[PDB]
């Protein structure tokens, strides 16, 4: 067990990948506080959580709203005790469109969730693990987050300023022994992909220098890897989960 | 002259790089469209090229307002007709305050302006320049679109994303004649950075792999020679001036 | 155990990293090919192993020379019968020497141990790995690969063609079932950087963000994970282990 | 005129991106030093130069060989004086091999020009340039400094190599005014392309997200600024002019 006592929440914790990293964190032996703006899909990650034989509690959180990070480390605090480890996963592409094109709610939305609810959370995160002496927080980021995707410069844009607060924040409280890492995903077999034309995941496909795309646990093997003390001299960097994306 | 014949806008322009960039754009042989917050500021700066006998006007402009953008585009097209190049300048540093110290308005503060406003300006300046026949975008990020800088994690969340935004715009207009790229500077003596003790000048200054800080001349010419046709074969790229900073 | 059954040669398995890389290795389970220039640091790696259980054998190779890697390929396949796992760790730092006064014999030694000599055994792992369906390398490369540390240009140079041939591999072989990349650690707790004096150790703690240097397990730990099948989505990549090192 | 009065030689300087280089640092002003491998095709460039008007010389040098650097310096120093500028742009490909079928001849001779070729020039100009207190050298590195590219192992490690001892001399030498660059150009109009076809071609221009490959002067009016004046606070950096490949 990787994560044998520790506490871990996860934010969009209720699909995709962020369940699996749920059930993970759980796996390695983590106490989980599962968040997602869905109660019924993050209820449904408890519920499996607890039908495995872990130890979790769900508190419903929007990242894009301050206050109910205030929410999260509270129920962590209340459940648990103290805050270890967190995920800031939560997150959205956004509609493809070019550039010219999106509108202001298109970027006010993308960025509100994936660049501002990842702040949010991180700066409630710093303060409860200052409390106790320090922790390990992971963002999920992209290969957004150091390339572009065509139609989605929202994300993108967004993407990148989560690599950004990482190096910032690592700085601002190493010394206090917290560390903060980024992931990059390349295309991962979740909802969105499931829907397009085998030619177009094809497509996708070959991107990779796997010629395939990446399962959720293999992101979320990385993130529990990060969010450990094997971990312990990584801090301020970005790790991709790419299949070799960025190596073209 | 690199620029003859070019209509420029530059935002931010009424002081400091952005004003010095105005001012090269203009020896260079462009229209240049002045643009500012302040319009005390923007209009020295017209003066500035007035003076010697430069053609071009002025447009109040808030960056992080997206309709100011539309007038700026407006005002370009009144006075020159087209528009062939756009600087994305104006930008803010934020209090240095420490993540968790962060207020929600200094983070809504500095995105607004420095990564929603380059985004707005973007998407304008895209829809004018397609008119024309393409055209050549800047925009000014920072060593911190590639390192962190502590106290200011706004800041370095947003320069990211303004590196972000560049990639994906590049693809998406490339075809069509629009060319796209990030500046980023080190520690440039504008009138603030100018002034500080030099004690903490010293400390800055050997940051840099020059032993000194920069001036806002070095950061102009490298932006006029990015918005002109020498730099056909450059888009979705970060160009550093920065006296070393990152290579260490 | 992370490895179980797995095959895994070790390059400069003698002393520092590379020793402490066997060691979790066989604690993880695999079955380790220990290699160095010096026999009897080698051998004591050996009898490190060995002493607690774990199955290994020694064997000599200068990596600089391609003859050797046949005969690690050879001893590897002669003992476990098939080749699983490669970590091409042996290196040198070079003198400090500034780049003008930088001889070619330093030039050509640093390059061929911590370049060609990674090229070397690269090649050979390959094809040893296709015969059995494929596997998972792990170059050491440093900060250097991604920044300069002056004084040091021969391995500067190397570090970062180490990055770059990891990228190519990824491509080549990644849909031929081997993964590749490299790992980055920052100043590291190795028995010389141990012994510098109390104030070149701070001045060295002071460049990361952690304000410490690393453990050699702290490396280990990111190489046996990157060495295993909970990484099966990872190839072409560089991680760092780096306390927060390239963030500023 | 962007180099009035100033020196500068270039390797390579008989065909391709070289002839084109050393032809705009003529029409730019400054005196240079024509150097090739091929004395037919450097008395060639040399007389292009002088048929236009320009002051030039050549030398003979094959940059594999230190010993043909010192006649380089000598040869700018006889006669013009000093030495200003200096492009290290002599490079070959390589055959495309994969990685496991790469002789260690292949490796050797991609190296040995790419990588301690550049290394042996920029060794003696630093020298040189000290005499008469500073400078701008500008490395000819590639795409394949930051990415890999299939086939061209070597040629990959090389390119990132010139990356990495770019940031070492420049903090090295900064202090003393050197200032040290690469530039890297995606796929150019050269004469390995105009052999390929016309599909092939197609595939590579779709790479790039102008949809087209570069010329050569595209490449040399980037290196003729980065020798100038007016890049004075340019230096340790890495200047694409990929028409924006690497931003995908
Ligand atoms: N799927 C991919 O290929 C991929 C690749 C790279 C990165 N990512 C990133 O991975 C993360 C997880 O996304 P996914 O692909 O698993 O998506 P998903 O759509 O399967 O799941 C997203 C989860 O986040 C929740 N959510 C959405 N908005 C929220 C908000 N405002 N507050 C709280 N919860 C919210 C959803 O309800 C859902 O449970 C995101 O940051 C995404 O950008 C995904
Ligand atoms: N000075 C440095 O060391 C340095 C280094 C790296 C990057 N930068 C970037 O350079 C750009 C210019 O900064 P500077 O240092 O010259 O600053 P400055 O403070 O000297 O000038 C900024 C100008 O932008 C204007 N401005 C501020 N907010 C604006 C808004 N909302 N809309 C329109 N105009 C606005 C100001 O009125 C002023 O004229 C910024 O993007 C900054 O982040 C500066
Ligand atoms: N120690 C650090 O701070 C640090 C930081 C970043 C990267 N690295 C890298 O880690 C790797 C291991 O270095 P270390 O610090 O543990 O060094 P070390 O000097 O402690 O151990 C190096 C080992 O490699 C062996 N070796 C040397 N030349 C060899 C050759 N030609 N062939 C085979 N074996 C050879 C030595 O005999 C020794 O056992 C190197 O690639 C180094 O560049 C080290
Ligand atoms: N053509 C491209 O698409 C491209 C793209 C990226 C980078 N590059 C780089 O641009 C530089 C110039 O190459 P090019 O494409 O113009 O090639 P080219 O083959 O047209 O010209 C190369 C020149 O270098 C000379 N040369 C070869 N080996 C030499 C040696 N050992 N010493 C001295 N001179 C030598 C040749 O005689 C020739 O004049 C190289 O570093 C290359 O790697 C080229
Ligand atoms: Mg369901
Ligand atoms: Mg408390
Ligand atoms: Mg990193
Ligand atoms: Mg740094
Ligand atoms: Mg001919
Ligand atoms: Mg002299
Ligand atoms: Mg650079
Ligand atoms: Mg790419």
């Amino acid at each position: 067990m990787l994560l044998e006592g520790k506490t871990a929440l996860v934010t969009g914790a209720g699909n995709g990948i962020g369940r699996t990293i749920a059930l993970t964190y759980a796996a390695e032996g983590a106490n989980v506080v599962v968040s997602d703006i869905s109660d019924e899909w993050g209820r449904e990650t408890l519920a499996l959580i607890e039908g495995k034989g872990g130890k979790a509690v769900f508190q419903h959180a929007d990242t894009a709203h301050p206050e109910d990070h205030d929410e999260l480390i509270a129920a962590a605090k209340r459940a648990f005790g103290r805050l270890d480890i967190a995920c800031n996963n939560a997150g959205i592409s956004g509609e493809f469109t070019p550039t010219a094109e999106t509108t202001d709610a298109q970027w006010q939305r993308v960025i509100g969730i994936n660049l501002s609810g990842v702040f949010y959370g991180v700066r409630a995160q710093i303060r409860a693990m200052l409390e106790t002496g320090g922790g390990a927080i992971v963002n999920i980021s992209s290969i957004a987050g150091q390339i572009g995707i065509e139609g989605i410069t929202p994300y993108t844009a967004a993407k990148h300023g989560v690599v950004g607060l990482t190096k910032t924040v690592a700085w601002e409280y190493g010394s206090k022994g917290i560390r903060i890492n980024s992931v990059g995903p390349a295309f991962i077999n979740t909802t969105l992909v499931q829907n397009v034309p085998l030619e177009t995941r094809r497509q996708l496909e070959q991107m990779h220098a796997l010629r395939r795309l990446g399962e959720t646990e293999e992101v979320a093997n990385l993130v529990a890897w990060l969010s450990s003390d094997k971990a312990s001299f990584v801090t301020g960097s970005y790790y991709a989960v790419d299949g070799g994306y960025l190596a073209r």
